[PDB]
């Protein structure tokens, strides 16, 4: 659930989901359209796509359980949705951590009209 994802984000990046990644680029936080502005934005695009593979699940609200083995993220067994949701978020966190070096504040609160074009998952 959104509640777990943000905590995962924070642990991973030292940054707070809101407002650091809640309105970043064209896909972080609301997704929809356009060309991902950068690596961080790309993580969100993939992440939206990931959630997209689970039409019959509820990513924002279904809670899952996970643990850290030394500093690794390990999703604990739950319902199938729960397991695939977790794998989706885990990927996004690692991705964020992997591009923190190019995170740019000029993409915070990015305006909608500056996101043109569809991109397929
Ligand atoms: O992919 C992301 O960076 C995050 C993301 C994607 C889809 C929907 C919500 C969020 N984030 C989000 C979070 Cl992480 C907390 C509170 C409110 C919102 Cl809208």
């Amino acid at each position: 659930s959104l509640l777990e994802f943000g905590k995962m984000i924070l642990e991973e990046t030292g940054k707070l989901a809101i407002p650091s990644y809640s309105s970043y680029g064209c896909y972080c936080g609301w997704g929809g359209k356009g060309t991902p502005k950068d690596a961080t934005d790309r993580c969100c695009f993939v992440h939206d796509c990931c959630y997209g593979n689970l039409p019959d699940c509820n990513p924002k609200s279904d809670r899952y359980k996970y643990k850290r083995v030394n500093g690794a993220i390990v999703c604990e067994k739950g319902t199938s949705c729960e397991n695939r949701i977790c794998e989706c978020d885990k990927a996004a966190a690692i991705c964020f951590r992997q591009n923190l070096n190019t995170y740019s504040k000029k993409y915070m609160l990015y305006p909608d009209f500056l996101c043109k074009g569809e991109l397929k998952c």
